[PDB]
């Protein structure tokens, strides 16, 4: 019946969470776990350090741990997943989420996986091109006849008519000059982060590959669809398949196919933020939709209850 979809990397703002943190203890709780396995003061980091909230090492347990927190405040209001998926980033809070990853064990993880994906791709290097409304074969095939150039594949398979480009700037650069010529209207550079989800991340993979060997997953408590495979996640493979996540394609739209197959009919984004929520509107305007990462958006959902 109902699945939770888990925020990615760019949807933190200053102060998110913070409505629940001083309202509910189990949020306070969550977040204060999270400051203990890190060695600062997340709350304060998230409240008050707006440049190092944008920085991934950081950016990546901060939404881990506040997606965390609102997922269990979901849970002590009456609402429990039949299945979990996130964007990137979010797939590991929703590995907390399906059972099979400890919290305490994710918190410390993302903060090695923020390091390595920053320090092997910087924010402002490579290029990420939003490719809109054109057939998926076409941007395949632009970005195939490009790589002679160097790296540039899709990234994010976000909707049918939304995919994100990525990789090496001067391959980048001629990838959407085959997507012009092809005849592509709609083509938007972004300023978000590294190339991240192409074989330019092939050495930050290497070192979260080691870090993950160290982390024992646990049996899945419920179903988790994952971005690189767009299938329901086994435990045998998790590691393998993070170490792939960071250098393979997010496929999110077959993901929420999966989803919709397994009969999942009611969709809730846990916060920071509606990115996943605008991706589901577009694969199915039909299906019922709902996200919370504040005290409004909770009530917004409590009230159908």
């Amino acid at each position: 019946k109902t699945a939770f979809l888990f925020a990615g990397q760019g949807a933190q703002y200053l102060g998110m969470g913070r409505d629940f943190y001083d309202q509910y203890p189990i949020v306070k709780e969550t977040i204060d776990r999270a400051s203990q396995v890190l060695g600062y003061d997340l709350r304060y980091l998230i409240d008050t350090e707006e440049d190092k909230l944008n920085q991934t090492r950081y950016t990546q347990p901060a939404i881990l741990a506040t997606s965390v927190a609102i997922y269990r405040l979901l849970q002590e209001k009456g609402y429990q997943p039949d299945m979990v998926a996130g964007l990137s980033l979010g797939e590991y809070s929703a590995l907390v989420a399906s059972g099979a990853l400890d919290f305490e064990d994710a918190v410390a993880l993302v903060a090695k996986r923020g390091a390595y994906m920053e320090e092997a791709a910087p924010a402002d290097s490579g290029k990420m091109v939003a490719v809109l409304n054109t057939p998926v074969e076409v941007i395949e095939e632009a970005c195939q006849k490009a790589s002679e150039l160097g790296v540039v594949t899709p990234a994010n398979y976000n909707t049918p008519a939304q995919i994100v480009i990525a990789g090496e700037v001067v391959a980048v650069d001629r990838a959407v000059e085959l997507l012009q010529e092809a005849g592509a209207k709609r083509l938007i550079p972004l300023k978000v982060s590294g190339p991240f989800h192409t074989s330019l991340l092939e050495p930050a993979s290497q070192k979260l590959a080691e870090t993950l060997a160290q982390v024992s997953f646990s049996d899945f408590t419920c179903p988790l669809v994952g971005n690189t495979e767009a299938a329901v996640m086994q435990k045998e493979d998790i590691a393998q398949l993070l170490t792939r996540q960071v250098k393979e394609p997010v496929r999110f739209y077959e993901s929420i196919g999966v989803m919709q197959e397994a009969g999942i009919s009611n969709f809730i984004e846990i916060g920071p933020g509606k990115v996943l929520s605008g991706f589901v509107k577009k694969i199915d305007q039909t299906a019922h939709l709902a996200h919370v990462e504040d005290q409004a958006s909770l009530v917004a959902l409590l009230e159908k209850l």
